[PDB]
């Protein structure tokens, strides 16, 4: 039972320029994903201060990178406070029409689309490298769902039949045939190294047979 939903049209538009713009410094895609990890992350972490129970689903806060290339896809894990249903719906949980229009004045006034983190649309960076994204995500009071979209104006919103995550959300980029160099060990601990070198939680980048 697949549900098809239309973004709103300010978030088509957000992902049409990512799309179409030319703009070469596409390995800030990765940063911005891990960026949402870590805050996701912290958000688990802070409820936990409270209520150890929210950890139940999983007591490790960590963030897993596993490039697959013969999938050509590369995946970011982490073990997060998940996303509901609804936050699914709602943009990812994010403030995305609002963030939308703060960036698009942000680019009117000097900025590029390196700082679409700022205003709070990072994940759909995903966009610069990907051809589709999906992303599996459980969050303690939702069952697991799966989010889907190859942009065109709409994305898909599954139960979640895969293997069981526990709590967390991991995005799959299946990336377009001209990125494949995010898959190479060597160019993901270099873009981990210059824009990530500093995040809370550990990261482990997965090899390949
Ligand atoms: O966990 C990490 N830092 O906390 C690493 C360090 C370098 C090699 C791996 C890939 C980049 C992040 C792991």
């Amino acid at each position: 039972e697949v549900e098809t939903f239309a973004f709103q049209a300010e978030i088509a538009q957000l992902m049409s320029l990512i799309i179409n713009t030319f703009y070469s410094n596409k390995e800030i895609f990765l940063r911005e994903l891990i960026s949402n990890s870590s805050d996701a992350l912290d958000k688990i972490r802070y409820e936990s201060l409270t209520d150890p129970s929210k950890l139940d689903s999983g007591k490790e806060l960590h963030i897993n990178l596993i490039p697959n290339k013969q999938d050509r896809t590369l995946t970011i894990v982490d073990t997060g406070i998940g996303m509901t249903k609804a936050d699914l719906i709602n943009n990812l949980g994010t403030i995305a029409k609002s963030g939308t229009k703060a960036f698009m004045e942000a680019l009117q006034a000097g900025a590029d689309i390196s700082m679409i983190g700022q205003f709070g649309v990072g994940f759909y960076s995903a966009y610069l490298v990907a051809e589709k994204v999906t992303v599996i995500t459980k969050h303690n009071d939702d069952e697991q769902y799966a989010w889907e979209s190859s942009a065109g104006g709409s994305f898909t919103v599954r139960t979640d039949t895969g293997e069981p995550m526990g709590r967390g959300t991991k995005v799959i980029l299946h990336l377009k045939e001209d990125q494949t160099e995010y898959l190479e060990e060597r160019r993901i601990k270099e873009i981990v190294k210059k824009h990530s070198q500093f995040i809370g939680y550990p990261i482990t980048l997965f090899v390949e047979k």
